[PDB]
């Protein structure tokens, strides 16, 4: 996240790391037994961590669950990042508390001009690189489709959204993918694609989760 704040331990309850010996994407849980990631995160040798601030330390909240099965959304395309949704099984329930605890998925899609939450542990420079340890957060407004697709001509499908600002400077970025954009307390959007971080007319890309809840649900109900 570049241009956001120090979240706050566990103040996200429902944001994962993905980690295959490092960090190397978000996700968020959305009930005892599943996670939702973005497919371009996909990877054997998942183990999902939950309850993490520091990802360096270990500070007590933590609980480490291997991947069971994981379920990229049949129509996935890795060249557009249309369907750009994965789902994670894990091998053994979450215990859920007040800094473990899911996100509900949402009923309708959201507006444009609706404030929203990104969170991740990825890159915080628009040049260059530093990773932060703790967990960063970012409040950002949904754009309208309209200007969206004026800045991505030709690659904006109805299967994804843009947050954040034209303006530029705030932004989610590499290591942030598979990640949370929460707003109104429901997960709305998945940490997917952008053209760098934070560059003026560029902002992020977000997979629209509310297009999935059907996926979702019945994949969630038969796995
Ligand atoms: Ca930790």
């Amino acid at each position: 996240i570049v241009g956001g704040y120090t979240c706050g331990a566990n103040t996200v309850p429902y944001q994962v790391s993905l980690n295959s010996g490092y960090h190397f994407c978000g996700g968020s849980l959305i009930n005892s037994q599943w996670v939702v990631s973005a497919a371009h995160c996909y990877k054997s040798g998942i183990q999902v961590r939950l309850g993490e601030d520091n990802i360096n330390v270990v500070e007590g909240n933590e609980q480490f669950i291997s991947a069971s099965k994981s379920i990229v959304h049949p129509s996935y395309n890795s060249n557009t990042l249309n369907n750009d949704i994965m789902l994670i099984k894990l091998k053994s329930a979450a215990s859920l508390n007040s800094r473990v605890a899911s996100i509900s998925l949402p009923t309708s899609c959201a507006s444009a001009g609706t404030q929203c939450l990104i969170s991740g542990w990825g890159n915080t420079k628009s040049s260059g690189t530093s990773y932060p340890d703790v967990l960063k957060c970012l409040k950002a407004p949904i754009l309208s489709d309209s200007s969206c697709k004026s800045a991505y001509p030709g690659q904006i499908t109805s299967n994804m959204f843009c947050a954040g600002y034209l303006e530029g400077g705030k932004d989610s970025c590499q290591g942030d993918s598979g990640g949370p954009v929460v707003c109104s307390g429901k997960l709305q959007g998945i940490v997917s694609w952008g053209s760098g971080c934070a560059q003026k007319n560029k902002p992020g890309v977000y997979t629209k989760v509310c297009n999935y809840v059907s996926w979702i649900k019945q994949t969630i109900a038969s796995n």
